[PDB]
DNA sequence: GGTAGGCATTAACATTTGTTAACGACGAT
DNA sequence: ATCGTCGTTAACAAATGTTAATGCCTAC
């Protein structure tokens, strides 16, 4: 929005801008760590991480405005080895590399407190997410996967709200919930179809009762009530 | 963390008197508190959820020199509705009025990168348990508990490791997973002493096989390292 | 107006958790 | 003494890790 704006033109007057990003591109991978502050401006992108195994997990979608560190600030150092696969098909962000964002920062606390505010409430993100994910099984993480791609990217429609996202394959969708094999969701994805909640037609899912996501994932539905009421308050 | 020692003295420089918890006592609540930026300064703590029928989570333990938030930055909204529960002795604790926060961090960048840090410390943390949770069960999931809990709260011991905490209940080992009856987490170490990596003795849980724990949480071990160098090289 | 891989669906088992119910001790009011 | 607390087991009801085989598709 605004904020997001101005920390956009708040990079450009320092010498750093922007760099296309397309799809299945990495801005940056776990076997190459560099350590960077990413500020996506715009398009869609996935958080994810490979095991000594091969097993995938999606974390987290980060789309629109938002901020992604690779680095911690006051040490220069890994925070961890990850993905960023760009999934739009194109993408622009803002490649801010570590060791120079301290003195960015420092120079205006505006923009700061910008991207502060993005990690509060990315840390009440994952919180919430853990929550509700852990209570209830596999069909939980789904149903709360579902509920925060249908709040991010739904569109309404009378058939339903549509997750209008490129070709969510229901092993991607699993993949979130910390699952490997399609089998395992398709059993619970039509659990959802006969409960009369979620269709799959056009390869693109329908979701018809948002209330039956909402009780499965109510630490979710709060987190953007309070953190992107804007959003929520599209679905109500 | 001598970052944290600087940061008391700033506060007590403006007036932010210490305040004394003690055990189970909420320092802020579920029930709107609220909000405040708690710095922890001594003592051990837990973050809890309960949701609408009485099922409870506990999501992360905080302990030490650790700064938690209720509240965004800017906005001084809620970051969502949790509990600060006291597990320890009795903390002590410096609560700080949100407004009065921005303000105070706006003077003195040293102790702002200093909170910055922090909350770069958990949004990495969440991350990383995300994952060794949603992977491997719910059985991968003990263990990543029991994992971090060693870390932290591990002296070592000739008779291995020991968890050194109060009166860990698997009732609430049971909270940090998802599993809801302390029955099923009773069927779980159970299976890890036949294994050999962990024997229950004096009411307290001692490990002498961390190195099984680290395969089941791979990027909490991984996170450690990274994020807290000088806790992971006491085991290592 | 035709091909080959790519997924979704669905069945049949192999394990892992969810749930309830007794039984038994420690520890505190 | 009489708790409620906690741990431990067996016994089961679902849930979900697996693998395999059958089909509809669409990119090509």
């Amino acid at each position: 929005n605004a904020q997001a704006e101005e920390f956009k033109k708040y990079l450009e007057t320092n010498g750093i801008k922007p760099k296309q990003f397309h799809k299945k591109e990495l801005i940056f991978n776990q076997w190459d760590p560099q350590e960077y502050c990413i500020f996506l401006y715009d398009g869609i992108t996935k958080l994810t991480s490979i095991s000594e195994n091969g097993t995938i997990m999606n974390l987290q979608y980060y789309k629109g405005a938002f901020v992604i560190m690779s680095g911690f600030i006051d040490t220069e150092t890994s925070v961890g080895y990850y993905n960023l696969e760009v999934i739009s098909e194109q993408a622009t962000a803002y490649v801010i590399k570590i060791n120079e964002l301290k003195e960015l920062l420092s120079k205006n606390l505006t923009h700061f407190f910008y991207v502060f505010q993005t990690l509060q409430k990315q840390v009440s993100y994952s919180l919430a997410k853990f929550n509700d994910f852990s209570i209830n099984g596999k069909l939980g993480s789904i149903c709360g996967q579902l509920l925060i791609l249908t709040y991010v990217y739904g569109k309404e429609t009378p058939d339903g709200i549509k997750i209008t996202l490129d070709n969510l394959t229901m092993q991607e969708l699993g993949y979130s919930s910390g699952i490997a094999h399609s089998s395992a969701v398709s059993r619970i994805i039509s659990k959802l179809k006969q409960e009369k909640v979620i269709v799959y037609k056009n390869s693109c899912f329908y979701v018809q009762n948002l209330d039956y996501l909402k009780r499965y994932a109510p630490k979710l539905d709060e987190w953007f009530y309070l953190a992107c009421p804007a959003t929520w308050g599209k679905l109500n």
